[PDB]
């Protein structure tokens, strides 16, 4: 072959292997005895096609900074299948840089500041003002509840807890399963499954679009997405479904996932709880005094140990493990060749979970944080997550109420796996107590 290819078991494939799922606060057995046996960037033979695979911090840093010059976003074809071929996971060049802005405008700071604030909080009391105290429910339904319907409400004006908001959310509990699948459309499969469910999707979403359409004629109505990208874009009908099918499922299936792990993580971690407590409760007090009712981005800002929290959860959780790229070129990178073509894939959640890098990794430890290249849960270089800070705004006003109302415990044993997403296999089950009393 050639000789400075990583080393590896086959450049005989081991997708199967790859794809086993594991513990989430771990790497996983394939992952860990490749490393060790190969070292930190090796070669396997992955979905199909020649594959270097990096557990490496400064390679993956590199990767995420050079892509759409040495490195391009490279799915399998299962994803552009059920997210289509104008999502922002298949696009590249250009297209991909103009659907970004949009996405950026849209959870612009200024935006996210004042309106998307106000709707997370209403949204997120929606939500903890339904649950029953002293009764088994599942936490990461809860919140993926949560997620998408603030998501559906901010793309498409959809009310929480009406029909077709709870019919819709219903078609993207299979998109996951699909997009990690084999790619075949044959009945019975999950692919097909999800295929099924994106034309469903595509044509409650195409409905709306007409009707909008209507309304903007008889002046009626740009306040969400989907009336932005009609009047001030000149998307076409496909490019604007494929805009909101996609962003709907981030909505179901990335700060839910996060919002989840810190629920399971904080119950093993009273004192973390306490901490929490003690600020938010000194931020409503606050608000309490000036008769204000809903909070603003100041309280946000005043959320330090939140992020602490918030960064551990991401660091240990790993709701994103891998990423797809491949090489646009031969890159020769400290002595390795990757060649022209070759899959690569950054393994961005490796260097979290490096001894090296972080004391006892595999602890909760959000005081690691405390008023402090090793952290990229949300990627990097022009591919950056795009909803980062929305996501963070969601988990930590959650948090805010959910500590200031509820005690909450394991209703019996479980914990998050990856498949390579994040979920635990069991619900999540907890039971909740209402505090009376704050000290
Ligand atoms: C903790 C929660 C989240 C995590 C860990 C996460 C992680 C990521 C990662 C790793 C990528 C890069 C994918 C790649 O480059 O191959 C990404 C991209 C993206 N994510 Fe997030 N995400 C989260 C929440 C959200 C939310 C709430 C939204 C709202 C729509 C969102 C929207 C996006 C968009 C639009 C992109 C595409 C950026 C681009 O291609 O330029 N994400 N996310
Ligand atoms: C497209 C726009 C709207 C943003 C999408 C953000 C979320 C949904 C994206 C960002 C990172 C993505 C993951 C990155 C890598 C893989 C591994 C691949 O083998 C299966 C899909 C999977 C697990 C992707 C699932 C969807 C994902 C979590
Ligand atoms: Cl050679």
């Amino acid at each position: 072959t050639r000789f400075n290819l990583p080393p590896g078991k086959s450049g005989l494939g081991e997708t199967i292997g790859y794809l086993k799922p594991y513990t989430a606060t771990t790497l996983g057995d394939f992952m860990q005895q490749h490393v060790s046996k190969y070292g930190k960037i090796y070669r396997s033979n992955l979905f199909g096609e020649p594959t270097i695979v990096s557990a490496d911090a400064g390679l993956n840093r590199f990767i995420l900074q050079n892509e759409g010059r040495l490195f391009e976003c490279s799915y399998p074809r299962s994803i552009g299948g059920i997210l289509g071929k104008w999502s922002m996971l298949v696009l590249v060049g250009d297209m991909h840089r103009d659907m970004r802005s949009i996405s950026l405008n849209f959870l612009s700071h200024a935006r996210l500041r004042t309106i998307l604030l106000k709707d997370v909080e209403r949204h997120t009391l929606f939500v903890l003002d339904s649950w029953q105290q002293n009764s088994i429910f599942s936490a990461q339904d809860e919140a993926k509840k949560f997620t998408f319907n603030l998501m559906a409400k901010h793309i498409m004006s959809m009310d929480p807890g009406e029909e077709e908001t709870e019919q819709l959310k219903k078609e993207y509990v299979t998109f996951m399963k699909g997009v990690v699948s084999a790619p075949l459309n044959l009945p019975g499969t999950a692919y097909h499954k999800a295929l099924q469910s994106r034309a469903t999707i595509l044509k409650f979403i195409e409905r709306k679009m007409e009707e909008r359409k209507l309304d903007i004629k008889e002046r009626k109505t740009d306040d969400d997405l989907l009336g932005w990208v009609l009047k001030h874009s000149n998307l076409s009908t496909e490019q604007i479904l494929d805009l909101i099918l996609s962003l709907l499922f981030a909505g179901h299936e990335t700060s839910s996932v996060a919002i989840a792990l810190a629920i399971f993580f904080l119950q093993a971690c009273p004192k973390a709880v306490e901490e929490l407590r003690e600020e938010h409760l000194e931020i409503a007090r606050a608000k309490k005094e000036l008769g204000e009712s809903e909070l603003n981005w100041d309280d946000y800002k005043k959320m330090d140990f939140t992020q602490c929290v918030i960064n551990e959860t991401l660091r240990l959780g790993n709701v994103v493990r891998f990423l797809h790229r491949k090489a646009l070129k031969d890159v020769r990178y400290k002595g390795y060749d990757i060649p022209s073509g070759w899959k690569v894939l950054p393994v961005i959640s490796a260097v979290h979970l490096d001894n090296s890098r972080y004391d006892q990794p595999n602890l909760f430890n959000p005081w690691r944080w405390q008023q402090q290249n090793n952290y990229m849960p949300f990627g990097g270089g022009p591919r950056l997550c795009a909803g980062s800070e929305l996501a963070k705004l969601e988990m930590a006003v959650f948090i805010h109420h959910l500590v200031l109302k509820f005690n909450w415990e394991l209703a019996e044993d479980d914990k998050p796996f990856a498949f390579p997403f994040v979920d635990f296999p069991n619900g999540l089950l907890i039971r909740v107590s209402r505090i009376l009393h704050h000290h």
